[PDB]
C-alpha cells in the first residue's frame, strides 16, 4: 500500500510540517513525501531508525518515495526545518521493538515535542 505526506510551509500543527506527522504502515508499504511548498526534504533522524533499516536523505523538492520494510518506529526530518520541528514518524507493524532506543534519541525541543506527540498518536 501506498501512503502519501506532505511537506508544508504550515498546516493544522503550526508552522514547518509534514502532514500527517504520524502514520502507521504495513511492511513493505511506501510513503510519498510530496514538496506541495518548496524548501523541504526528508532524512531519517540519527537513533530513530530500526534494526535493519537504512538511512536515507532526499534531495530539497524532491518526490520522494520511500518503502518502509523493518517493523518499528521511524523519525524523519526536514534538513533544514528540523530546528523548527519539522520532524514525523512512520511506524511499521504494531509493538515496535525499538521504542525505547528511538525516545532516548538527542532532538532539538520543537523535533522533540512534535516527535512525542506523534509516538502517543501511535498508540505508544
Ligand atoms: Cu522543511
Amino acid at each position: 500500500a501506498d501512503f502519501e505526506v506532505h511537506m508544508l510551509n504550515k498546516g493544522k500543527d503550526g508552522a514547518h510540517v509534514f502532514e500527517p506527522a504520524s502514520l502507521k504502515v504495513a511492511p513493505g508499504d511506501t510513503v510519498t513525501f510530496i514538496p506541495t511548498d518548496k524548501g523541504h526534504n526528508v532524512e531519517t533522524i540519527k537513533g530513530m531508525i530500526p534494526d535493519g533499516a537504512e538511512a536515507f536523505k532526499s534531495k530539497i523538492n524532491e518526490n520522494y518515495k520511500v518503502t518502509f520494510t523493518a517493523p518499528g518506529v521511524y523519525g524523519v526530518k526536514c534538513t533544514p526545518h528540523y530546528g523548527m520541528g519539522m520532524v514525523g514518524v512512520v511506524q511499521v507493524g504494531d509493538a515496535p521493538a525499538n521504542l525505547e532506543a528511538v525516545k532516548g534519541a538527542k532532538n532539538p525541543k520543537k523535533a522533540q515535542e512534535r516527535l512525542d506527540a506523534a509516538l502517543a498518536a501511535l498508540g505508544n
